[PDB]
């Protein structure tokens, strides 16, 4: 299986998150292509991949904004090829906020309307992903046992 991981990380939390998952997938024998949203190019980005993992942090106070590097991809997700594609989402936030990880909820909803298959509900990290380390290892394990 070949997987694409694309992440949008401001203070590298979600970045750290993306690495933990990749290691997980690689150890399992997956081929893993990992890309920072900052440089990705949206059209057919998902083509030739058996699994597409998408990560993004939640920002904003009383509004939900998506991590900055991510926006442009988010805007161009219909150019992707997400139709019939096997996807899962992840991201870091803080529960103290009104829309916890609301950026996760978004990417999900969008994926869903484009026609992707949502293999697993989103990993929503509250806090330092470094302290949720095990939760991550496990979600990755659960995503794989769902393809
Ligand atoms: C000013 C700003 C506003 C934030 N807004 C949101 C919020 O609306 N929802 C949420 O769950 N997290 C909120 N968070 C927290 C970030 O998502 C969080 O600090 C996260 O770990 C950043 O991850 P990243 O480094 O990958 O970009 C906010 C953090 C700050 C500093």
């Amino acid at each position: 299986a070949k997987a694409l991981i694309v992440y949008g990380s401001t203070t590298g939390n979600t970045e750290y998150t993306a690495e933990t998952i990749a290691r997980e997938l690689a150890d399992a024998g997956y081929e893993v292509d990992s890309r920072d949203a900052a440089s990705v190019e949206a059209g057919g980005l998902f083509e030739g991949f058996d699994l597409v993992l998408l990560g993004c942090s939640t920002w904003g106070d009383d509004s939900i904004e998506l991590q900055d590097d991510f926006i442009p991809l988010f805007d161009s997700l219909e150019e992707t090829g997400a139709q019939g594609r096997k996807v899962a989402c992840f991201g870091c936030g803080d529960s103290s906020y009104e829309y916890f990880c609301g950026a996760v909820d978004a990417i999900e909803e969008k994926l869903k309307n484009l026609g992707a298959e949502i293999v697993q509900d989103g990993l929503r990290i509250d806090g330092d992903p470094r302290a949720a380390r095990d939760d991550i290892v496990g979600w990755a394990h659960d995503v794989r046992g769902a393809i």
